[PDB]
């Protein structure tokens, strides 16, 4: 077969690019390793920036989101006996964040694409990339057991952290920066009504906790657990017990507990690759960078990469200005690093670290006391949380 | 002999307290270990906050300062090829910092006191503190070779980091927080005209540099050097060579070099003791805390401690409300920690650290790119640099 742009990975980064492109006339083919329902099984992301929200509207898939998504004007941070709120609306120039599950986002983009008649080959195993540096690159894969050859102009590797794309670039060409945090995130999704109309982040001597939501009758809770901990040791009972222990008395007494729909441990990591392209392969999403969930940026950065890529590809296809694709990584990384600095910061001021002396602990507490009490300090968090502008 | 308040250490913290108190009627005696000219030999501090400036005016010693001190509306930070200025005036609500040497400050307070006829016993060796917890505490010392006994109501330990005061409190009662940075500051005072009307802080791959001034015809320059480095290995020649290497081309070509008047290595450290008192002994200045010079806070924190102490002592002597001295450490530490968090921050974003991976370096650069480009981020530095409000 043949096409214009070939997309690797049918996750949010890929389907968002496939949709944007289809809607602009630029044909594309999406290849996925797993089954639609497995892709749909990932709970993952819940907090979206405004830039992403508008982007979904330009992709024409926002009906459901605008009906079920909860718009949030501010968040909360709890530490040392007191709960402190951040009014994101006034402090950010009028911006806000939308709460709407990644599972939903994917479900929506997936229906959108199914309707469009655009190509989507799931269960596409043994994906290999070829001739990235030549005028004609190609992607070969196995369907059941036959080798098929897809011919394209540009390959867009949106296949996640563990994808084949980043592996397909010569190791010497890529410089990697990575930081692994000595803790994990035990996520728990319940079909209970959330404990607060807004999110609560809590720093406690036992560790980090977070109180999220998916809707009015569905909640998402996290606690900080060591990397040697296995999900099976964590029953529903003990999770609730632990969470309650890590939150404010007034917040724990309101909490409505209940059976888990999903439970799992997300290991934290920071990762950035430089650059983000090789010949005709451009990486987008987790295929290029990972940020600790603390900041709610992964999906939101994937959107900015994708936005830049669609925009640059349009300029190259219709406007015949293919030279512009060279400044991809330059544009993206700019936003990526700033996001990463906030994600690392959020993570370092809310999590308890192993083997921390008395001085750093005092600095952490003060980091919170200052940034949550200074009007200039609240702002820095506010504008970073709603998200910095796409360049 | 006998008195009301006895002050240990005739440095800026002590003479500022002795002056404030004398001017309010509360008699005090100052004991110093060294000679006036040795105390006068310390180059140390050069940047003063507005709170301190007004405090000197209330102490009546500000004629000279208001004539020779240079008022600064903004500073500069240089990193990665570009120089970035921070307009402290607009960004801080209209505040600014004054450039005036500590040697001068001390010279001024010393003349002030000499004129006042108030007691000052230099070369007071073998100082020992007694009965801190009783109604009557006392301080004994040797003058030439005779043991003298000074009787007082309250002892004010303003004797610096290595003073006898902090040593005189039961170790179990004090909790210490300390951080030693793996680098030092090679200071150089020249009688040459400064390279910029405002201060330049520079982060460079060789290390930190800083371009200060004492007046229009006197400059103070610093470079970052390892702790194993001795001042004698650092000749004038090589210092200038090194400095030039660490600064912007456009700034290095304007630089007027010249012979050193003073040269020495200041080792960086962070130190806070909790609490700051014991019975009738209250610590103030470096006797209670040390902050890395990067932020220009040591002297300025000593002033806030002193201000609080004078104020509380007045309330106790004339107003007969001695119960109020119990909230000393509570009030002080509040400001102290916030200052320390900024001092540590300044130090971590401008200095090159040994054994830093690729990720932290990228985070440092981004820390600078964000805070120096965000209007909310510039503000956080601005208000912290001019100094937070005395409570
Ligand atoms: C617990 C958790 C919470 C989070 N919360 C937030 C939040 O609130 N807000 C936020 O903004 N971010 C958050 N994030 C991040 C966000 O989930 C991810 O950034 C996002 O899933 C990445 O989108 P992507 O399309 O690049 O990657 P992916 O979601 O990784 O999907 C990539 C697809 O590629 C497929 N694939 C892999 N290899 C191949 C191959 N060889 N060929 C073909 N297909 C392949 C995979 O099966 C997968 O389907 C969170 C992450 C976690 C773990
Ligand atoms: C290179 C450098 C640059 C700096 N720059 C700045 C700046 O720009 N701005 C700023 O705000 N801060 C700065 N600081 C800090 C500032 O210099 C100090 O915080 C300040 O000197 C402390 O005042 P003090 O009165 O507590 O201590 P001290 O200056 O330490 O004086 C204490 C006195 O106690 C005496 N003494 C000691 N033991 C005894 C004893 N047993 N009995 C009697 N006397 C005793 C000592 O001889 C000394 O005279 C800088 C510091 C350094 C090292």
């Amino acid at each position: 077969m043949k096409t214009q742009v070939a997309i690797i990975g049918a996750g949010p980064s890929g389907l968002l690019l496939g949709q944007l492109l289809h809607k602009a006339g630029i044909d594309n083919v999406i290849l996925e390793r797993q089954t639609p329902d497995y892709v749909l099984g990932r709970i993952r992301a819940g907090v979206l920036e405004q830039g992403m929200v508008d982007l979904l509207r330009e992709a024409g898939v926002d009906r459901r989101m605008a009906r079920d998504g909860l718009v949030h004007e501010g968040v909360e941070i709890a530490f040392a006996g007191q709960r402190r709120r951040i009014d994101l609306k006034r402090l950010s120039g009028g911006k806000t964040v939308t709460v709407y599950g990644q599972t939903e986002v994917t479900r929506d983009l997936m229906e959108a694409r199914e309707a469009s008649g655009a190509t989507t080959v799931y269960q596409a195993a043994e994906v290999r990339l070829h001739d990235l540096q030549g005028e004609r690159p190609y992607v070969t894969f196995e369907r059941d057991g036959e080798r098929l050859r897809l011919d394209c102009d540009y390959i867009a590797g949106c296949d996640g952290f563990r994808g084949i794309s980043r592996q397909s670039i010569p190791a010497e060409r890529l410089k990697v920066f990575e930081r692994v945090y000595p803790f994990g995130w035990l996520g728990l999704l319940a079909d209970t009504p959330p404990v607060s109309h807004e999110l609560i982040y809590a720093n406690h001597p036992r560790g980090f906790a977070l109180c999220s939501q998916r809707s009015a009758t569905r909640s998402r809770y996290y606690v900080q657990v060591p990397l040697t901990e296995k999900v099976e040791d964590w029953s529903d009972e003990r999770f609730w017990t632990e969470l309650k222990a890590r939150l404010p008395a007034e917040v724990a007494e309101k909490l409505v507990t209940g059976p888990s729909l999903e439970k799992s441990i997300a290991p934290l990591r920071s990762f950035v690759v430089e650059p983000m392209q090789h010949g005709r392969l451009f990486l987008a999403g987790d295929a290029a960078h990972i940020v600790p969930p603390t900041g709610a940026k992964g999906l939101n950065l994937a959107a900015s990469d994708v936005s830049t890529l669609y925009r640059l590809l349009l300029k190259a296809y219709r406007e015949g200005r293919g030279e512009l694709l060279e400044r991809y990584s330059a544009i993206c990384l700019r936003r990526i690093w700033k996001a990463e600095r906030f994600s690392w910061w959020m993570t370092s001021v809310l999590h308890r670290f192993p083997d921390t002396d008395a001085f750093s602990q005092r600095i952490q507490q003060t980091e919170l006391e200052y940034y949550l009490g200074s009007e200039a300090g609240l702002a820095t968090i506010a504008e970073n949380y709603v998200g910095l502008p796409y360049e």
